[PDB]
C-alpha cells in the first residue's frame, strides 16, 4: 500500500499521504480511496491530470503545499471529480479562489492565503456548500487594506450553515448573507460598528463571533490595534433582535465597557457567552444586562482588569444570581486582593454552578468557608493567586484557553481545589479549615518546604488526588500524608530541597501506610540513596515513576543495599526507570523487580547491555521500552523468553544486526535486513545494495504489516543510492 | 614542551599542571625545575619512593582525587626523600590510616576525605613545623567510623601549629593538650554537645573558633543531621571562653542556641565576626543581652532563626542592636514575618558603618520602605524572596553562610543596590519606588511582571545605572519605555517572554536610541524573530549587545531584506553576541552592516554551513572571532588577505576536515587558534601564532602525520594544550594514544 499507506475506516478507504516531500500528486494511488491526504509536502501544480480518472474522491486535503511561490492550480483542475465534497486548501499562498470548482461541495476551506477578493464565480454556484472558511487572507502582514466581498456572493449559497471570514479586513458585517446560516464568525475584521441591518435576516443563527473587534490591544503577542482611543465596538441596539436562536455569542477583546441589556432580550437560549479582554468591571458591579440570561451555562468575564487597579474587594452585582441555569463562571484577571464571604452571595443561590474560576487574579486571601454554601461545586480554580500560609493554528480558541482547568483524572474523583501557583511556602494550621470536603488538590508550585508529619491535611482527609509537584518538601517522616488514608494518587515530581542544592536524603517508609495508594510519581527527586529502609512496600500501587532519580547510584552500592529496592510492590504494574543514568542493571537487581509488571520504560539511560534472558521472569510484561540507550544487539531467540511481549521500542540505540505486535527499530545502525503488525525502521544506514533485495520482497509479502514514515527509510550507502528511499530503487 | 603535565612560571618557582590527565602512575617525564606538582583528580594508584625519585626539589604535591570512577596505596616513608616538601595535600584518598614516614619539612597537611580514624602520634607528632593540619571529612556519618580516636597529646607536639581542622568528625568532646600556637581551631559538626570551661585551656592566641553545627538544628536540612535530645542546644560552659581574648570569629551555627550567655563575650573584646545562622533566637533576638556585648563586630548573621509555622506579622529587634557600634553587615534572613515598619529598625538607623542589610528569604508582604532613608552608610538593600506586591559536597566552602556576593559587583559598582528580585511584583505600581534613596543598582529579577512600559515607572529613582528585569514578562513596545532613566549604563532583559507564554511576541525596540549613555544591553532569549515598523537598532553609545536565544535567522530570510541593516545604527558597538540564532547561513550584506567598530564576535552555537571569510575585509578592528559549535567544512586558504586585526579565532566543534596549504600563513595577525572537536585526520605542510588548540580531531596516526610532528619539535613558543587528548584515531594499536606517544 504505497506510496500513501491505504486504510479502512467506516466504509471508506482512506490515504495518508501527509509530510512526505512529495513534489507531485502521486500516480500511485489506491483505486479504492475516496479520501486522500496530501497535506504538508513540496506540491506546486494541481492541473486537471492530478486527480485524473479518480471518480470515486469525496475528500482531499491538500494543506501546507508546498514548503520551507505558492500552489498554481489550473481552472477546472477538480470539476471532473463529481464526488468531491471536501477539499481543504489552507495555508497554499494562493491569489485567487481557484476557478471551476465542482459543484459538488459542501466544505470548502480556503484559511491561511492571499485571497483579497471573494467573487462570484469563485463561489456562486457552489450552492451545495455548507461550510466555506475563508479566514486568515486579508491579515495585516502584506498587501491587503480591505477584502473585497463582491455584493451577493453568498445570497446564493442557500445551503451554506457555517461562514468563517475570521481574520480578515471587512469594515462592516458583509450583506445579502443566506438565511441558513447557523455560526457566522467574524473575530478580528476591523468591524467597529453593527448596524440593525446586518443581521437581520439570520434567524437560524445558532453561534455570532465579534471578538477582537475594536480589540483591548494590551500585552497581546499577535498584532492589536484599537479603534480610536479606547473607543469600544459599536452595536445597534437592535443588531440582535432576530437571534432568537442564538446559543454561543464572543464578545471577547471589544474593549466594551457597557452591555446593552436590550441586545438579550430576544435571545433566550443563550447558552454561552465570552466578555474576555473587556472594560467591564463597572458592569460586573451594575449590570442590568445579567437579569436578561436565565439560560446561560458558561460566563467568561476574564481579564477585565483595570490597568493599574488592585482594588481591595471585588464588586459582583447581586444581578448574579438571577443567571439561574449558571454551569461555569470565569472570573480570572480582574485582580484584586481580598474574597469575603459576603462578595459572592449572588452565587451561593445558582444551583448549578459547578465551577468558579478564579486563576491569575492575585488575591491574597480568601474567606474559605464560604465555598461551603455551594450545593454542586465541583471546581475550585484559583491558580495564579496570592494565597499565603494560614495562621498560530487559526483553529483555536484564542481569546479563551480551552483545555480542561484541571486534570480530569484528578477532578473524577471529586470536589477539586487548585491551589497551585500561590504564595504557600509552609503549610499553615489553618490551611484547610473551612473547605469542603475535597477529593482533587492541587499544591502545584508553592515553594513550599513543609516537613510532612501526618497532620497537615487532616481537616480534608478526603483527598484522593494530591499534586504537589514543584515543592521543596520532606517527606522522611515515615507519617508523611498518612492522614489522607484514601489517597490514590500522589504526585511529589520534582520535589528538591529549598537551596536546589547537592545531597539530600530519602526515606520513603509512609508509602506502605496507604491500603489504596494507586500512582505514585517521584520523578525528578534525584533520589540516590535511602535512610534505614532499602525496600519500597506496597499490596495497592499500581504505577511508579521513578524518572530521574539515580538508580546508577543506588544499584552500584558496594553493600547491595537496594537489590530489592522495587520487590515489595507486589501489585506493580507500570514502571517508568527512564533518565537514572543507568549503564548496567545488575542481573539480580532486575530479577528483584515486580513479576507483576505489565509495563517496563527503562529509556533515555546509558545501556550498553540488556540481558534478554531475564524476561521469563516476567510472565504478564506486555510493553518494553528501552529507546535512548547504547545497546549492540539482540538475543536470537527472544520467543523463548516471552510470550507476553506486544510492544518493543528500541529506536535511538546501537543495534547493528537482526508473539508481538509492534517493534520500533528506528534511528539504530542496521546496515541491512536478513531473516505483528507495526515495525519501525527509518533512520538506519541501510546499504542499499542486492543484499538488501531480501528485505524488499519481504515487503512485499507483508502488506499488512504497517511501517510508517517509508519515505525516511533511507539508503547510506553505497554513495550511488544514498540519500534515497530504499523502496524507490530497482 | 612539557609532557604529560603543562608547566608555567608562577611568580617566582616553575609549576606543574598535571590534573584530570587520566594518569595511572606518577610521571618520570616531569620537568626538573618544578618545585610544586598537581597530579590531582587522576587514576594513580600507587606512591612509592620511587614515584618521586630525582625530585628533590619539589615543595609542594597535590595528589587530590586519586584515583576516580578501592584507595591509593601509599608505601612507608614514600615522601621521606623530599627534604624541601612544604605543603601536601592528600584528600579524596581512600586513605585508612596517615601515612607513615613523612617529611618532618611539612608546614601544611591535609587528609580530608579519607577513612583515618586513630590520629596518633607516629603519623604526625615530630612533624613539628606543622603550621596548617587538616583533617575534616574522615569519620562522617557514612560508613564505619562509629567514633573517631585521637591519641593523648598527639597535638602537644606541634609547637607551630596555627591552624587545626577536625570539622566533620565524630570526637564527642574537645581533644585535650592543644599547642598554645593555635589561632584557627575547627570544630564543625564533631558531635561536640558540651563545652567545658578546661577545654579551652592556654589558647590565647586563638583569633578563629568553629563550633557550627553540633546540636543542628536539623528541620529540612539539606545533608544528613542529628539532633541531640530533645530540641537540646549545645552546652557552653559561662567560662568556657574567658580566656580567648583574641578570638574575632566565631561561628555557633546551628547548635540549637535558645539563649545566648553574654558572659561569653565578657573577655573577647575584638569579635569582628558572629554566625549564629540556624538556631531558636527570635527571642535573644528580642531582648539580647549579648549584643551589649559587641562594640567591635563587623558582621552578625542571625538568618534562619524563624519558628516552624509561625509568620509573625512583625519583626522584634532589641533596642541593644544601637550597641553594635562597628556593624557594617546584619544578615537576617529566614526569620519570617509580615512586615517591616519604620520603628522596628530604628536601632539600626544610627550605626555608623552599616553598609549591608540582608533581608532575603522572609517573605515579607510589606515593607515601609522611607526607613531606608535614615541610613548614612548603606549600600546594600537585599529583600530578594520576599513578597512585596504592586504598591498603589565541597569541603572548603562556607558550608552555613552562603559566600558569593548577594548582589552582582558589576550592579552594586554604581552605588545603593536594591534587589526586590523574587517578590509579587506583577506590575510596576504607581507608588513602588516612592520613599527610596537614590537607588543606583535595582533587582527585578524574577517578578512575573507584565508592566507595559511607558516612560513613568521609574521616575522616582530616576539615576538607576543598572536595572536588572530579566524573567519577567515585560512589554518595552512603546518608544518611550525606561526613558525617564536618563543616566542608564545596564539594561539586562534577558528571558523575556509574554505573560501566557505563547509565543508570536512582537517587539518594538526604539526606545533604544533615546539613552545617550547606555553601555551595555541585554536582549538574550526574548525569542525575537520580528519588529514592527522599526527595523534598526540605533545607539551612539551603546558597546555590547547580547543577542542569544533569538531569530535572526528568521529576521534575516526575511522575503524583503527588512533586517539587513538591523545593528548598523549601533556606531559605537564593539562587542556582539549572536549566539544560539538557529543560523544556517548569513546572508553576505546583512554580515556586511554588521557595525564596523567590532572587537568581539561570538555566532557560535548556531548551524552555520559556510562562512563567508572575505568580510572580514570589513572589520578592520575585530579582535576575536567565535564560531564554535557549527556546521562548518573548510577554511579560505589566505586569511591573511581578510584581516590584519584578527588575535583569536574559535573553531572547536565545527566538521573541519582539511587545513588549507598556505592557510595559518602570511599575516600572522593571530594569536590563538582553536580547532578542537573538528574532523582533521592530520595536518599537512603549512607566524606571530602561540596557542593551538587540536585534542579531539580523529588524527590518522599513520607515518605521514610525521610532519606535523617535527612542527611541534620546531615550534616550542607555540603553546598546545591538552596534548593528551590530542588522540590517534587510526590505525587500531594507535587508536587512543596521544599523538606525541608515537615514535
Ligand atoms: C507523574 O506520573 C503520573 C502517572 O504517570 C502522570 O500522570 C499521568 O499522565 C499521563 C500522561 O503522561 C496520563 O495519561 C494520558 O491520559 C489521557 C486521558 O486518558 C483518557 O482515555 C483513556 C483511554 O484508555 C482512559 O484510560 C482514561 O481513563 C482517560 O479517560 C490520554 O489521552 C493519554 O493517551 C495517551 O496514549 C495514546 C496511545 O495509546 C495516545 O494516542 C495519546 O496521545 C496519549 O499519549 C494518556 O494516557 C495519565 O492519565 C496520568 N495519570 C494520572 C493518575 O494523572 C503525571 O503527569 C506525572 N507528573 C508529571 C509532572 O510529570
Ligand atoms: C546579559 O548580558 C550581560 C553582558 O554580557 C551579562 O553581564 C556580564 O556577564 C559576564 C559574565 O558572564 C561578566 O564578565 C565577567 O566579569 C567578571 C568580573 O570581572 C572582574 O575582573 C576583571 C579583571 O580583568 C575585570 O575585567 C572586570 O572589570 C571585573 O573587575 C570576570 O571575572 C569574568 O572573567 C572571565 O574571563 C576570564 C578569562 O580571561 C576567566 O578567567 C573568568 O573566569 C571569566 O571567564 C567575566 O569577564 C560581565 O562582567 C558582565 N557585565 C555586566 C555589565 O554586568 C549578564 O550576565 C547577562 N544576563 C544574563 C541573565 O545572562
Ligand atoms: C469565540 O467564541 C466561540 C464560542 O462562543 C468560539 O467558537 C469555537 O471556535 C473553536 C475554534 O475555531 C471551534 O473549535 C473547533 O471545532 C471544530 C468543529 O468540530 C473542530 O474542527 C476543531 O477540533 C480540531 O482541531 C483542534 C485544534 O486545532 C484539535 O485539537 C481537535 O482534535 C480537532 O482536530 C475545534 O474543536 C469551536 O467549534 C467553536 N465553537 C462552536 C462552533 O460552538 C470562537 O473560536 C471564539 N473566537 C475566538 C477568536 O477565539
Ligand atoms: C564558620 O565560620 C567561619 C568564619 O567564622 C568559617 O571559616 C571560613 O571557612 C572558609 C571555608 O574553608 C574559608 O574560606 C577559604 O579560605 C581559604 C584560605 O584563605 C581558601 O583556601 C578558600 O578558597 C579556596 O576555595 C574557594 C572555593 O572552595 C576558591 O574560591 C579558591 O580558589 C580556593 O581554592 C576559601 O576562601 C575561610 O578561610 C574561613 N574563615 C577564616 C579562616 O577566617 C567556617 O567555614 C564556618 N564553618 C562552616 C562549617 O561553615
Ligand atoms: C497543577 O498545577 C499545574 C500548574 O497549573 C499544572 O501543570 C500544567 O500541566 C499541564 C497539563 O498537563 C501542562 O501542559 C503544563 O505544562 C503545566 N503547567 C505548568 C504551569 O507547569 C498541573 O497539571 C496541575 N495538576 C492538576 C492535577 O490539575
Ligand atoms: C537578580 O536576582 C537574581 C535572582 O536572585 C540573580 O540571579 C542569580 O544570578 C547568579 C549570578 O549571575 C546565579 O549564580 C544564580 O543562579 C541566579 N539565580 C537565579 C534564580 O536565577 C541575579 O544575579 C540578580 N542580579 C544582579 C545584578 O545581581
Ligand atoms: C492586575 S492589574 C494590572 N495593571 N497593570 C497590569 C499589567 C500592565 C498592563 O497590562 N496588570 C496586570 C494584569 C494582568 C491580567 C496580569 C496577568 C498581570 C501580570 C498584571
Ligand atoms: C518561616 S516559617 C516555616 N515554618 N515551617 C517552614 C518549613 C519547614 C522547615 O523545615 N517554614 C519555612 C521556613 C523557611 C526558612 C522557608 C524558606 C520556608 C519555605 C518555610
Ligand atoms: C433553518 O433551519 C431549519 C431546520 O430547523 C430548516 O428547515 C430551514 O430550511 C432553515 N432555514 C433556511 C435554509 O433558510
Ligand atoms: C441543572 O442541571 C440539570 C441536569 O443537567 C437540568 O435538568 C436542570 O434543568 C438544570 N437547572 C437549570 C436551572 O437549568
Ligand atoms: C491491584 O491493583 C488493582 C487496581 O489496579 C486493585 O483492584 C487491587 O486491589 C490490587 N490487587 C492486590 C492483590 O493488591
Ligand atoms: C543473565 O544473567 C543470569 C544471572 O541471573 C546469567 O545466568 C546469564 O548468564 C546472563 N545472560 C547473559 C547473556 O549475560
Ligand atoms: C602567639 O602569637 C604571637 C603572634 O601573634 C607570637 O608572638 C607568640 O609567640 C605566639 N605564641 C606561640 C607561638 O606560642
Ligand atoms: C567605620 O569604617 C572606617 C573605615 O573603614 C573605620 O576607620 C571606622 O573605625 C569605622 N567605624 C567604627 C565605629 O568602627
Ligand atoms: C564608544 O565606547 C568606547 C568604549 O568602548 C569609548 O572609548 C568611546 O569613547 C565611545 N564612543 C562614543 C561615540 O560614545
Ligand atoms: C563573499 O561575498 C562577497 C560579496 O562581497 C563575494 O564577492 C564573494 O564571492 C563571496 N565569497 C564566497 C566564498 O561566497
Amino acid at each position: 500500500s504505497y506510496p500513501c499507506d491505504e486504510k479502512k475506516q467506516n466504509d471508506s478507504v482512506i490515504a495518508e499521504c501527509s509530510n512526505r516531500r512529495l513534489q507531485e500528486v502521486p500516480q500511485t494511488v489506491g483505486k479504492y480511496v475516496t479520501e486522500l491526504d496530501l497535506s504538508d509536502n513540496f506540491i506546486t501544480h494541481i492541473t486537471n491530470e492530478s486527480f485524473q480518472g479518480l471518480q470515486n474522491l469525496t475528500k482531499i486535503n491538500l494543506n501546507h503545499n508546498p514548503n520551507v511561490n505558492g500552489l498554481n492550480i489550473t481552472d477546472g483542475a477538480f470539476l471532473n471529480l463529481k464526488n468531491l465534497r471536501e477539499l481543504l486548501l489552507e495555508d497554499n499562498q494562493l491569489p485567487q479562489i481557484p476557478s471551476g470548482l465542482p459543484e459538488s461541495l459542501t466544505e470548502l476551506s480556503l484559511i491561511q492565503n492571499n485571497i483579497y477578493n471573494i467573487t462570484k464565480e469563485g463561489i456562486s454556484r457552489l450552492i451545495n456548500l455548507k461550510n466555506l472558511y475563508l479566514a486568515w487572507n486579508c491579515y495585516f502582514n502584506k498587501v491587503c487594506e480591505k477584502t473585497n466581498i463582491e455584493d451577493g456572493v453568498f445570497e446564493t449559497l442557500t445551503n451554506l450553515e457555517l461562514l468563517s471570514l475570521s481574520f480578515n479586513s471587512l469594515s462592516h458585517v458583509p450583506p445579502k448573507l443566506p438565511s441558513s446560516l447557523r455560526k457566522l464568525f467574524l473575530s478580528n475584521t476591523q468591524i467597529k460598528y453593527i448596524s440593525e441591518e446586518d443581521f437581520k435576516g439570520l434567524i437560524n443563527l445558532t453561534l455570532l463571533d465579534l471578538s477582537g473587534n475594536c480589540p483591548r490591544c494590551f500585552n497581546a503577542p499577535f498584532p492589536c490595534v484599537p479603534c480610536d482611543g479606547g473607543a469600544s465596538i459599536n452595536i445597534d441596539r437592535f443588531a440582535f433582535q432576530n437571534l432568537t436562536q442564538l446559543r454561543y455569542l464572543n464578545l471577547s477583546s471589544t474593549s466594551l465597557r457597557k452591555i446593552n441589556a436590550a441586545w438579550f432580550k430576544n435571545m433566550p437560549h443563550l447558552k454561552v457567552l465570552d466578555l474576555e479582554f473587556n472594560y467591564l468591571v463597572g458592569e460586573i458591579a451594575s449590570g442590568a444586562f445579567l437579569t436578561m440570561l436565565p439560560r446561560l451555562e458558561i460566563l467568561d468575564l476574564s481579564f477585565n482588569y483595570i490597568k493599574g487597579s488592585y482594588p481591595q474587594h471585588i464588586n459582583i452585582s447581586r444581578n448574579f444570581s438571577k443567571l439561574l441555569s449558571l454551569r461555569a463562571l470565569h472570573l480570572r484577571g480582574y485582580v484584586f486582593q481580598e474574597l469575603r464571604e459576603d462578595d459572592f452571595q449572588p452565587l451561593m443561590q445558582l444551583p448549578n454552578l459547578s465551577t468558579i474560576n478564579l486563576g491569575i487574579n492575585f488575591i491574597k486571601q480568601i474567606d474559605f468557608k464560604l465555598f461551603q454554601n455551594f450545593s454542586n461545586l465541583e471546581i475550585i480554580y484559583l491558580s495564579e493567586n496570592r494565597i499565603s500560609p494560614l495562621v498560530f493554528d487559526p483553529h483555536s480558541n484564542f481569546y479563551h484557553f480551552t483545555r480542561p482547568l484541571i486534570k480530569p483524572q484528578c477532578a473524577a474523583y471529586g470536589k477539586a481545589l487548585d491551589l497551585s501557583l500561590n504564595s504557600i511556602f509552609f503549610i499553615g494550621p489553618n490551611q484547610f479549615e473551612n473547605l469542603p470536603d475535597i477529593a482533587c488538590l492541587n499544591l502545584s508550585a508553592n515553594s513550599n518546604a513543609q516537613v510532612l508529619s501526618g497532620t497537615e491535611f487532616s481537616a480534608i482527609p478526603h483527598v484522593k488526588y494530591l499534586d504537589l509537584t514543584n515543592n521543596r518538601l520532606d517527606f522522611d517522616n515515615a507519617s508523611a500524608l498518612t492522614e489522607l488514608s484514601d489517597l490514590e494518587v500522589l504526585d511529589l515530581s520534582y520535589n528538591s530541597h529549598y537551596f536546589r542544592i547537592a545531597g539530600v536524603t530519602h526515606h520513603l517508609e509512609f508509602i506502605q501506610n496507604f491500603t489504596n495508594l494507586k500512582v505514585l510519581n517521584l520523578s525528578h527527586n534525584n533520589i540516590y540513596t535511602l535512610t534505614d529502609k532499602y525496600n519500597l512496600e506496597s499490596k495497592s500501587l499500581v504505577e511508579l515513576v521513578f524518572s530521574g532519580n539515580r538508580l546508577d547510584i543506588l544499584w552500584n552500592d558496594d553493600d547491595n543495599r537496594y537489590i530489592s529496592i522495587f520487590k515489595g510492590l507486589k501489585n506493580l504494574t507500570r514502571l517508568d526507570l527512564s533518565l537514572n543514568r543507568l549503564k548496567h542493571i545488575p542481573n539480580e537487581a532486575f530479577l528483584n523487580l515486580p513479576a507483576s509488571l505489565t509495563e517496563l520504560h527503562i529509556n533515555d539511560n546509558m545501556l550498553k547491555f540488556f540481558n534478554w534472558t531475564l524476561l521469563q521472569q516476567f510472565p504478564r510484561l506486555e510493553l518494553l521500552d528501552l529507546r535512548g540507550n547504547k545497546l549492540l544487539f539482540l538475543t536470537d531467540s527472544l520467543s523463548d523468553f516471552t510470550s507476553s511481549l506486544r510492544t518493543l521500542l528500541l529506536s535511538h540505540n546501537r543495534i547493528s544486526h537482526l508473539s508481538l505486535k509492534h517493534l520500533d527499530l528506528s534511528s539504530n545502525l542496521l546496515k541491512t535486513i536478513n531473516k505483528l503488525s507495526m515495525l519501525e525502521l527509518h533512520g538506519n544506514p541501510f546499504e542499499c545494495t542486492c543484499d538488501i533485495g531480501d528485505f524488499r520482497r519481504w515487503m512485499d509479502e507483508h502488506l499488512n504489516v504497517k511501517i510508517p514514515r517509508l519515505v525516511d527509510v533511507i539508503c547510506a550507502s553505497p554513495g550511488d543510492q544514498r540519500g534515497k528511499s530504499i523502496v524507490s530503487l530497482e
